[PDB]
This record gives C-alpha cells, structure tokens and sequence, in this order.
C-alpha cells in the first residue's frame, strides 16, 4: 500500500512515495531536518522553549482584569495587541489552498476548482489498511453506537459562556454563506464559490437570482408589508426557488438570498434584518448621493453591509466567543505593514468543527410559548404572529446549549450529528492528534486527558482502543471545555485563525477598498466602523429592543 | 452630465460624484492632499526627488557591459538585483482588483465575477460630453484614417533588438491563454477564468475538455503518429471543439487547448511542442514514480510545464525583450520576505498593449518557400510537409517588425489593427496621457514629442486636435523607441508591471508549492529551474536544431 500511510512526516513536513513501499519527507522551511522532519535547527529548538503554550495564552487573555482595562482603553496599545492577535499564528493555513478531498497531493485541479473545500490535511490514502492509516482496528466504531454514548444528549447542558439564542441562530445565518454544502456531488464539495463573506445568503449566488431579488429602484431589494411591518417578498412574486414543504401556504413562503433559510423562523428573522439595513442603508446613500443610479447605490451598499457583518463578528460576536477581557477590534491598518494574503478558501475541516448542534436547545422560547423541533420547523408564521420586536427580546433570554464537554446534541437533530461523523469518514479524515499536529498541539496521550473526565474516556476508549486513531468531529463535542467555557483547546486553535482568515482575507480589507470613496463617502464608511449587532436590531426592529449574544 | 469626467484627481486619488455637479477626491495613501489631490506631503517632495526617469534606468541596464558580465556572476548579487526588479514597481497595480469595463467604481460584481477583464483605469461615464471626457471634440477621428495614415507599413521595418519568428510565435502562443476575449459577450470579457498562466491553451479550459485530450495511461496527452513524428490528435478522435474553416480535412483538424490554435501553424508548432514536453516529463516521472497512477502523473506533469514555461518567459522571453545586459532570474524565493499577492487579474489593457501586429511578416519563409498570409492560414499541411525542424530552423533565422516607431502594421492585418482601436473606444478607455499618469510617467506635451519626429505628429495633430485625447494603443505604435529598441516609454512601463505580476503571482511561486515535493522529487524540480527555449526545442524537436529569440 501507499509508503505515507502512517503519516511519518512531522512538523508541516510534506510526504512522498519513492517506491513501492519507500517514502521521502520533504522539510523545507519547516524549521526542522531528518529523514521525518523530527530533528529541529538550533533556531528552531530555540523558538519552541521560548513559545507559551495555548492554555498559557488563555490564561493571561482572560484574566488580569485591571491590566486589560488599561489597555483596552489606550488605543495605541489595543491596537498594538490586536496586531498581535492577527498575527500571531503566522503559517497554520495554506494560503493559497493546496489539498482536497480528491487530492493528497499538490495540483492545478486542486487550486483552480471553486467547487472543492480546501483541505489542511490530505485525505488518507485509498488502500491504507485501517481508516485512518496504519494504526486502530480494521474498522472504525459505528457512528451510531459513538453518537449515543458520548455525544447526544441526556440532560440539557447550559453554555457557561451565557451565549443565547441570538447568538446561535447568528451563527448559523453568517456561517451558511461559506457553508454551502453541495450533497448534489459530495460533502468535500461547496455551493459557494465566493468561499467567504460575500453575503450571498442575501443577495443570492448567482447573478440571475439577484436580480429576481432586486427591486431595481433606489438600489434596494424586493419586499412586502404585512400589517406595516416590512417582510422579504415571496417565491412567487420574485419566482426564486426556496426550499419549502408543500403545505406551506403561499405569503409564507419567504425568498432570500440562501435557499435554506425557510428552514428555521430564527434564520428568516436575521434575514429579514440584514433585508431592512440594506434598504436602510441605500436610503442614506440615496440622500447623500442623488446624482448615483440603482445600480450604484445596490453595490455600494452591499460593499457597507459586508463590512457590517465583518465588523460585528469580529467585536461582537468572536468577542463573545473569546471570553477575553482584551477588546477584539477590526482594523484592515494593522495588516497593511504586514505579509497577509487577501484570498481565502474554506476549509472542509472549517465546515466540520462548525457543527455546533449542542447550542441548539430543547424548546424555542417565544413570549409565552415554547415550540418543539416539529412545531419550529418552517414555521414562518410564528415569526409573523409573534414579530420581530418580540423574538429579538426573547431569543436575547433563552440560554443556549454547551458545545464541548460531551453528551449535549438534541435527539431531534441526532440525524445530523450521526451525519457529520459518517461523512467525516467519508471524506477520509485524519485523526484528532494528527490535527492537533498539524495546528501545533501536543497529541492527546490518552482518552481521559481529552475529555478531563472518567466516563466517557471509557467508553470511548472501548470503542477505538488507541487514542491516535480518535476521530476529529466527536472528540471537539466530547473535549474537556477550557474554564467556564463553551470550547476545548482543539476547537479554538483550529477554528481561530480559520474564521480570522476569512474575515481580514475580504477584499474590502485591502489597501485600495479600504477607502471612504469606495463606501460612498465618509458617511458610508461611518455606517461600518460603528455597525454592532446592537445597532442592527435597533435600527431595523422596531421599538429598539436591547440585544446581545449573552443572557447576563 | 457626471461630474468626473474631466478626470479631476491627480496621483492616484479616486474621484466620487457628490451632487449633480459636485464631486470628491480621496486622497488616501496617495502622499498628497488638497481637492484634487496635487499638494505634496514632505515625504513625498523627498521620494519625488530622488525618483530617477524610467528613461535614465534603461539607460543604465543598458551600458556599462562589462560590469553586468561582473555582477551576473556573483550570486549573492545578481539575487538581491533582481529582488529589487521585482520590487521596484510596488503599488502600480491593484490586487485584488478593482474596476472593469462596466464598474467605474468598485463593487463586488466587478471583483467577484471573473468572465470580465479588470481595468486599470476605469472607463470614461457613459454621459461624458467628449468621448475622452471634456478634452478634445465631440467624436474621435475615423479610427481607419488614423489606421492608414500612421500604422500600416509601407516599407517592412524589422526589429532592431533581432527577434525572430520564434520569439513573435512564442508570444501569441503563450499570451493566447489568457488573453481568450469572449466575443458572444464582448471585448471587455474573458473566456480564460484562469487569469494567468495556468496552460489551459495545452490541457483545456473546463475539466470535460481536457479529459478528451487526456490519454488516461501515464499520464499522458492524446496524440497520433504521422511519419514517426508525434503530432496532437484530431476533432473526430477526441470530439474536442475546435475552430476550423468547414474546407479543412478531417484529419487535418488538430485537436489541442486552445479552441483557435488551428487556424495558425505557427501556433500548432509549440503546441506540438509542448505536448511532447508534456509526454516526456511523464516518461521521467514515471521511473523516479513506477508506483505513481495516471492521475498524478498527469496533474505533476502540469505543474512543472507551468514552471518551466514562467521560467523560459522571465530568462529567455523577457530578457531577450528588454535588452538588458543584467540576466534575469526566475526566483521565487525573492518574494518570500516581502509583500507579495500570490494572485493575478488580467486587465483589459494588458491585452490591448499586447496586440503586437507590427511584429508580423509580409510573408513567412519557411526552407525555400515564401508564403503569404492567406497561405498560411489553416494550412497545417505546412507543417506537416516541412516538419518541427525545418519550422524552428527557419523560424529562428527570419527576422520579426519592429512594435513602436509608426507604420509597421501589415496590411493582410489591417481589420484586425483597425479592430483594437474600435474596441478600445468601445470599451470607454481613457486617454493616453491618462494612463501615463496612472503608471507614474509624465504626460507628453505635443505629438512631436510622442513620436519623436515631425512627420508623423503632424498628421496626429491633424486628426486629435489634442495631444491629451490622444488614445492609447495607436500611440503605443507610433511612440518613439528606446535606442535600437522595440518599443516606447509606455510600453515598457505599462507592460513589465503587468507581465511580472501575471509570472510571478502563480500559486506555484508561494512557498508552500516552491517545494520539490510538489514536482515530484528533485529531479522535477531541477526540470523546472534548468527550463529555457533550447532545452525545450532540443528535447522535443528532431535533430536537436539550435533556436533562440534573436538573430
Ligand atoms: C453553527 C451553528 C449550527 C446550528 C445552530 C445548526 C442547527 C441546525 C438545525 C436547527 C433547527 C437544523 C434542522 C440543522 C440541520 C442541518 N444542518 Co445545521 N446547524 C449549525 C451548523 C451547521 C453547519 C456548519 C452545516 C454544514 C453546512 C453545509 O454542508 O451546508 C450544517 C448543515 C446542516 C444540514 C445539511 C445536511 C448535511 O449533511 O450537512 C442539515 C439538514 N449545519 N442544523
Ligand atoms: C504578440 C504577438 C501576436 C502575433 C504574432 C499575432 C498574429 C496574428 C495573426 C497572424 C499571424 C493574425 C491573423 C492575427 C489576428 C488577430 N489577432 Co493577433 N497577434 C499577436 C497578438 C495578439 C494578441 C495578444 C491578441 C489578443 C487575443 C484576445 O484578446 O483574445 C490578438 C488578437 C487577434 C485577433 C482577435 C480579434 C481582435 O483582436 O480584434 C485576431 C483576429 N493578437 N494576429
Ligand atoms: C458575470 O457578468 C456577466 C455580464 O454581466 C453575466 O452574464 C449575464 O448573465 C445574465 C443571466 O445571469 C444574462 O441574462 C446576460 O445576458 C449575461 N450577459 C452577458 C453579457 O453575457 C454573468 O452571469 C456573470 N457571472 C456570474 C458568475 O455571475
Ligand atoms: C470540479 O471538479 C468536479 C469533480 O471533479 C467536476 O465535476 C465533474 O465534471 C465532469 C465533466 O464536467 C463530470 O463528468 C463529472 O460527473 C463531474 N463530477 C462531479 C462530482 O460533479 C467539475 O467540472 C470541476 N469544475 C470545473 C470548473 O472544471
Ligand atoms: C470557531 C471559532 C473558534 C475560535 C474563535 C476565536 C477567535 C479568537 C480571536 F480572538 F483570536 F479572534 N478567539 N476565539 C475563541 C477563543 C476562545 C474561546 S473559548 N473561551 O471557548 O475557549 C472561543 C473562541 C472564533 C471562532
Ligand atoms: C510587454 C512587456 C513590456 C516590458 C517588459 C519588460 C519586463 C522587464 C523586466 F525585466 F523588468 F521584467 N523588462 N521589460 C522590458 C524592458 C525594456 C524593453 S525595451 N528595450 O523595448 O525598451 C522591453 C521589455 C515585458 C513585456
Ligand atoms: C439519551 C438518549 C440516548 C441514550 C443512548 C444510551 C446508549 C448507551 O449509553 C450509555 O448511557 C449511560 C447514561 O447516559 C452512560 O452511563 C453510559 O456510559 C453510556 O454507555
Ligand atoms: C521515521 O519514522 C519511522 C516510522 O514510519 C520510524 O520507523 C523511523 O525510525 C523514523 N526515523 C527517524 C530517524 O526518526
Ligand atoms: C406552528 O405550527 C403548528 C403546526 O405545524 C401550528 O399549530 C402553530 O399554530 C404554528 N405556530 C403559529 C404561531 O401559528
Ligand atoms: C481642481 O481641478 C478643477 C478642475 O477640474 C479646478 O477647477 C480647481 O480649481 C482645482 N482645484 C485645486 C485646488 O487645484
Ligand atoms: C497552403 O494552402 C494552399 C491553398 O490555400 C495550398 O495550395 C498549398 O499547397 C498549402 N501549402 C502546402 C505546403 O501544402
């Protein structure tokens, strides 16, 4: 079988075939020599004593209170540490993407297809003895039998973080622009060829669904007014295909940019939302730019919203995440004097550990009501009965599930979750300690040290013997949470500088967008840098009810 | 009408309307400030003083032989000269781009949708009084008298730098994948998404197309045997679409990358060429790789053409273009240290500087024959009467039209040449002494100063009134050259930006694929770093015949 089946290359090292069964590592700017790249440079041995390990960092991140304070509120140093953050993990992704799913090694195929994710890791070989190369019994253990005993959920777990209802279906809405998943061809493949916030999910992938989405006047988008409230049109007056169970009655039947957004009530509402600010914002261009046409104030404003939604992720919503005293800020200045690629690719491994179906609770809290998973489902009229106003106050409420810690996926979505962990095999991933590797992690040494606990080390260790053959998606659900967190080590370290990528990596953070005139003016370029997820509910839900992405 | 017509931000800024009649000049980076963005910072008055003329830097890259043979041999020095020539051009061009021919301002269709050519200048409002903007009449001169009267050669001036008809074959080939205008839609759109040198004009642009040139054993290209010489396979043995006159023989309809390569046989040349190149690299691969399946034989193979052919156009192809007596090196690990885009757009007026018509024959001697335009056409029985060796032997001893000076364009070609000037104003391009600016030059004052003679910029001054809507690409033939050169001031400095963003701004030249891993050991690697146009002609063309861009 194929020489590089046990993954002997360490270190970003790269492997070869020679033969047969003979292999070469290639460690060029590794940092590292020898025959598997284990033998480290004078340099080399000197930047690992010197380097702090990942709990050390969050350590200091999260306390000194008082240090922070300081320097949150000197602008010279808060951008000086936000320098840093950006920064700091320099090399951990590919940029420009190298693998894929179908490749494990370097091609042009791999580069030029859109419709691939990236991969950070190759696949396994195809004729490798065991799932995940060499090591572990012929088979991996039953999904299902994983999916019970570890990871769905007895008793709901709440997120100590205090993350909400707000938060969560936020994250779902911004994600599923990049999270395009194409099962038309495979889950290596993607549907959104923009890999990245483009806000597609909005405006629409293709040109010809934008336009049926467009009013073509002022620059703004189609939409209706049931009982004076302004609500995205419908698929039969914009004929954009939406996904909709035949019994959906016809006004109900909402169109938006992502055809999946009809699913959840909580998605619609945050694309009724970001709907009401561009219409808004077009607004506020048309009456600082009279002479600009529809076309002009429809880009320009799509170009403000981007930068919206790049603005509060950053300083609202990873803020949230984080847990950091430190105040996150967006500031595309603090990487002109920097070495940062302004492209990204989206990552199938980026996509995997996104599946946070543990922040999903067991009822859906709304005034006085508590709807189930049958009820919820494509429910748009539950958004309407109830209003805007009405699902911002309560969802700002309702606590939300912890991600890490094990045993805390809703059994209503145990299809889904049982899914990622079968395509996860399907896309031939490697094992947990080998991205730990890949992102500069020390391997897990045993199943006790990755969950922190007793019970389901045992149990997981009964069902894949050997710790290095653990797989990725479940061990992220099932990992010791860091400290009164919502993640472990892994998810943070591998979904840090992949969100972080894809946020600075925009084309609006280069040097020649990152300019008023390309905003409008100054008055376009305000809307962004002071945009918060606080600002977007009170400017386009009424009333103005008070939000965030913590219950307090 | 759009209150940004006349073109009123100077060095860089962006114009933005803010009224009816009213408009706005951002100044941001730019080093300069004030409404139109013309009042220097200080830095500025210092970096603005010690900036040297383009001029006199060709001037010294030029002379002084006998200390360039010097420092062309010492390492450490030819490396860190070279880094600067790489980045002495730093902000000249936007990455990620900005503008195309319908976005005169940036937006994310005009960023996202790669059918269309970027723009380096934006295109003049379409209700601009003045086709140049407020300068010059209410319409152009008829683009034919401004074709007859100062581009179509009366007597055949060739090339004083000596190129030959390999170096002018190698140029259309080569620039040919992407420079793919997709005419159903117009001459601002591209048809080659790759934006770069990807060697779909060989492999194809979509995966179905190159899956019918794929042989799917070794990893290598169809082809078939006639005589005992390898030559591409044809339309009915692949289906591959391909542009042919319905006259042409069934067998005679070669089936390559390029949908257009047929109709010139100095075209279907190096795509023979480098299709055995291809077939070779997999025969070297395959005994450092026996284990190696089809699939990976092929996609190395691809790769490593792509390095060689960046390597031959940086160390044979550009330098025999420039003239230089410093010899050029292809080395991408001279931008590992500094800020760097590993990505490229092409702009729509790289392809406009690029149509290099002049440079044609009247007739192209081949052995003992003289043939026409008109019988060179879709002949590819040419080539297959003479052969690969007679084609580079004589290719490389008959001499190339020189680009600049005026008149030089043949008249077998004038609907072409008349085309590029219909097109470029049909494309809302902006004036000459627009994108001299653009590109850091100082705007020329009269006719006679652009051509460098009287004749000739009288006849302009004639037909433009102004020497400031002057248009661009029927300047950049008329422009007067560079001492025994082949082109202008304008040229050079528009295209040496854009040809080495386009070189190395492929993926291959970061430093996660500037591995030998990624070519499939050392010995693919060396392939690639020891590539030049004699190597490639010497491994693939019987007898081994000696070639190169001069004499
Ligand atoms: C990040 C938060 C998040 C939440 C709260 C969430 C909540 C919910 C939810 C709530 C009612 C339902 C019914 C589903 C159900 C699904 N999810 Co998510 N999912 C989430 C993250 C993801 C991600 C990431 C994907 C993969 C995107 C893709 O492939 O399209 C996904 C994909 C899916 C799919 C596509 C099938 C597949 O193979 O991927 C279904 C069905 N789901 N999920
Ligand atoms: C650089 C050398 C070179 C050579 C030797 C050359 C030789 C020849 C030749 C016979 C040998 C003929 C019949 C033509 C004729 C044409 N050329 Co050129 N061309 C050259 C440079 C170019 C370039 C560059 C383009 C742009 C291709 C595009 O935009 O699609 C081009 C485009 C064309 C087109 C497309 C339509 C248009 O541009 O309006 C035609 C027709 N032509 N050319
Ligand atoms: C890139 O832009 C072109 C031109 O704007 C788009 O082509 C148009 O597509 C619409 C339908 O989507 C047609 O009705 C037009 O006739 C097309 N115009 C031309 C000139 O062909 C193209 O779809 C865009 N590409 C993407 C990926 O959005
Ligand atoms: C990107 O890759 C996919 C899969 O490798 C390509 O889709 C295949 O296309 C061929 C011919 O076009 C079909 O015969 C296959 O059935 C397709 N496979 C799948 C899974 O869809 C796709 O064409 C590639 N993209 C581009 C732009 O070439
Ligand atoms: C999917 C994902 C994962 C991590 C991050 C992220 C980014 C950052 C920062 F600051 F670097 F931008 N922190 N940060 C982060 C840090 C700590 C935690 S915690 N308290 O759960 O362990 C959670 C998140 C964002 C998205
Ligand atoms: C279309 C085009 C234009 C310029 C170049 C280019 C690039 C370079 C280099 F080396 F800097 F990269 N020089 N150089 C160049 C410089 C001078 C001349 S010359 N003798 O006609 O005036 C000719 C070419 C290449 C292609
Ligand atoms: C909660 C809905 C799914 C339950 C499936 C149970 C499959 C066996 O799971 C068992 O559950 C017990 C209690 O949680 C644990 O003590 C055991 O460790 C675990 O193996
Ligand atoms: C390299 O790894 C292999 C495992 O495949 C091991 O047998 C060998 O001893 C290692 N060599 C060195 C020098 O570490
Ligand atoms: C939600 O759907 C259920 C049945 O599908 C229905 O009884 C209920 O009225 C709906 N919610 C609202 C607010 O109408
Ligand atoms: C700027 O240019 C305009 C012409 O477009 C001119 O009228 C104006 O006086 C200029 N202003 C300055 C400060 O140079
Ligand atoms: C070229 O074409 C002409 C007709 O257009 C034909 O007579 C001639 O034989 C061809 N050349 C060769 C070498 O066959």
């Amino acid at each position: 079988h194929h020489p590089c089946c046990s993954n002997p290359c360490q270190n970003r090292g790269e492997c070869m075939s020679t033969g047969f069964d003979q292999y070469k590592c290639d460690c060029t700017r590794t940092g590292f020599y020898g025959e598997n790249c284990t033998t480290p440079e004078f340099l080399t041995r000197i930047k690992l004593l010197l380097k702090p390990t990942p709990n050390t960092v969050h350590y200091i991140l999260t306390h000194f209170k008082g240090v922070w304070n300081i320097v949150n509120n000197i602008p010279f140093l808060r951008s000086l540490i936000m320098k840093y953050v950006l920064t700091s993990r320099p090399y951990l992704i590919d940029s420009p993407p190298t693998y894929n799913v179908h490749y494990g090694y370097k091609s042009w195929e791999a580069f030029s297809n859109l419709s691939y994710y990236t991969r950070a890791l190759p696949p396994v070989a195809d004729d490798c003895p065991t799932p995940m190369g060499v090591k572990g019994n012929k088979e991996l253990p039953d999904s299902k039998e994983v999916l019970e005993k570890v990871l769905l959920r007895r008793e709901f777990i709440p997120d100590p973080q205090g993350s909400n209802m707000m938060f969560a279906f936020f994250a779902q809405h911004f994600t599923h622009q990049f999270f395009k998943t194409d099962h038309k061809r495979g889950p290596g493949f993607t549907r959104g060829l923009g890999h990245g916030v483009d806000l597609n999910h909005i405006y629409g992938e293709t040109l010809d669904r934008q336009h049926k989405l467009r009013l073509f006047k002022d620059g703004k988008l189609k939409y209706q007014v049931i009982g004076g409230e302004v609500y995205p049109p419908t698929v039969k007056d914009t004929q954009v295909e939406m996904i909709y169970p035949p019994h959906i009655p016809e006004n109900l039947q909402f169109a938006v940019g992502q055809e999946v957004f009809g699913l959840v009530p909580g998605l619609m509402m945050y694309a009724t939302i970001w709907l009401r600010e561009h219409n808004r914002v077009c607004d506020i261009l048309k009456q600082e730019h009279p002479e600009w046409g529809d076309e002009q104030l429809f880009q320009t404003s799509r170009l403000i919203l981007i930068g919206e939604t790049i603005k509060i992720v950053i300083e609202d919503y990873v803020q949230h995440l984080s847990g950091y005293h430190f105040k996150l800020k967006f500031d595309p200045e603090l990487l002109f004097n920097q070495q940062f690629q302004y492209q990204n690719r989206i990552a199938s491994e980026f996509n995997t550990l996104y599946h946070w179906h543990p922040l999903l609770p067991d009822t859906f809290n709304i005034e006085d009501q508590e709807y189930s998973f049958k009820q919820f489902l494509y429910n748009n009229s539950i958004l309407l009965e109830h209003g805007l106003t009405q699902f911002v106050e309560s969802f700002t409420r309702q606590i939300a599930g912890r991600v890490a810690g094990g045993r805390n996926v809703p059994i209503a979505v145990q299809a889904v979750a049982k899914a990622s962990i079968d395509q996860s095999r399907e896309m031939k991933y490697q094992s947990l300690n080998e991205y730990r590797k890949r992102f500069s992690l020390k391997p897990y040494t045993s199943f006790e040290e990755l969950t922190g606990e007793k019970e389901m080390a045992a149990e997981l260790k009964a069902l894949y013997s050997d710790i290095d053959v653990m797989e990725l998606y479940p061990a992220l659900l099932v990992e010791k949470p860091r400290p009164d967190a919502i993640f472990g080590e892994t998810m943070v370290e591998l979904g840090a500088p992949f969100s972080l990528k894809g946020l600075m990596g925009n084309p609006i953070c280069s040097p020649q967008y990152w300019k008023p005139s390309t905003f409008g003016g100054e008055v376009g370029f305000k809307i962004i840098n002071t945009a918060s997820i606080q600002s977007l509910i009170c400017n386009n839900v009424k009333g103005c009810p008070f939000t965030s992405f913590n219950v307090q």
